[PDB]
């Protein structure tokens, strides 16, 4: 029951994160405020606690205004240490899976990431919301390829 | 948008540990386990650069969620390759879904105002690149007004 499997490459990923991080109200909405003042495309986003980073996917090509905007609108907490220095991660890419609606995604996950391990993948994040039937994670760019073929072998 | 959803009554679990970066295959033994138990993952978030991984089931499947894992990983928990499991209970999943065009850039920026503005805690995030939604987990205590703000703003 899988619709399809899409890559897109070339990514860079932003990771925020420091001990007040918890404690600061409405630090994802800074974020993409940010970004989108910058007119940066958010590919991906996600964090898995409020004690974990938030992270975030841009293409390549934003990831130089995307730091500076970054580093614009969190410089009092970064100078303070009420955030760790930002992380950026270059040559990303992101492989999704696409099911056909919600209910068949269990087999499709244990699979998709199945497939990945046997291929010594690693996995940079992973993303998959509650609305569509799909899920994506996160690998270096060089791995993209050989990502998508494994994952179609063991999907088609 | 598109929409705005919402899922009451989920539970929230957290694996994480020295062992989550470094051993290989971890997603996918969760996720293995996750299948044989027949329990539904709904939401999948791995953000941090120690690779702990987050998901949620139905508060139902939480007790046979909670075994599985702790069959699965029994040697890592014993060893300490991985920190006890983390379990939260009496979650809500409210999601956005767009239109067709990169709208996430006015729509996710919004919508995490309007939480912010309710004063709402955000428990975890997941915004997939394949689809134009975006899932916010919170207190299911919260849901019914971050759904109420969130109409306001995104309509």
């Amino acid at each position: 029951p899988v619709k399809g499997i899409s890559n897109l490459n070339n990514m860079a990923m932003f990771s925020v994160s420091g001990p007040g991080m918890k404690g600061m109200v409405g630090m994802a909405a800074r974020v993409f405020a940010a970004m989108s003042r910058a007119r940066i495309s958010v590919v991906l986003i996600t964090q898995s606690s409020s004690e974990y980073s938030i992270s975030f996917c841009v293409p390549q090509s934003d990831c130089v205004r995307a730091e500076r905007a970054m580093q614009e609108e969190f410089y009092l907490e970064l100078k303070e240490g009420l955030l760790e220095p930002l992380a950026v991660t270059e040559r990303l890419a992101i492989i999704s899976v696409v099911g056909d609606g919600m209910r068949t995604l269990r087999g499709i996950s244990a699979k998709f990431f199945a497939a990945l391990a046997r291929a010594n993948i690693n996995i940079v994040a992973i993303a998959q919301g509650s609305s569509e039937r799909s899920i994506s994670v996160v690998v270096n760019n060089d791995d993209a390829t050989t990502g998508v073929r494994v994952t179609h072998q063991m999907l088609f």
